[PDB]
């Protein structure tokens, strides 16, 4: 499939089960630490992924805090459009 993976997560009793990290010298936010047995894993999320959209909005050039706020404000379900940074570049 040529489209980016779209991971559709429903929040569980222990949250979504992943970490989000920025470095800022790098473009945008990255997935880390996808806990075994979590909504994140069931949805197909993988640590190393670069996060491109949250619920249909591009988050590549937003601050870490902005992206976290978007995710937290959503009503307990999020669709994360993600790419493999090794093979994917924003120009
Ligand atoms: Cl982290
Ligand atoms: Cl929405
Ligand atoms: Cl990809
Ligand atoms: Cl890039």
């Amino acid at each position: 499939g040529m489209l980016p993976r779209l991971c559709c997560l429903e929040k569980g009793p222990n949250g979504y089960g992943f970490h989000l990290h920025g470095e800022k010298g790098k473009l945008g936010q990255y997935i880390r630490l996808v806990e075994p047995g979590s909504p994140a894993e069931k949805a197909g999320l993988l640590a190393g992924d670069r996060l491109v959209e949250v619920n249909g909005e591009n988050v590549e050039k937003e601050t870490h805090q902005q992206v976290v706020s978007r995710i937290r404000a959503a009503l307990n379900a999020v669709r994360l459009l993600v790419v493999d940074p090794e093979t994917s570049t924003t120009l």
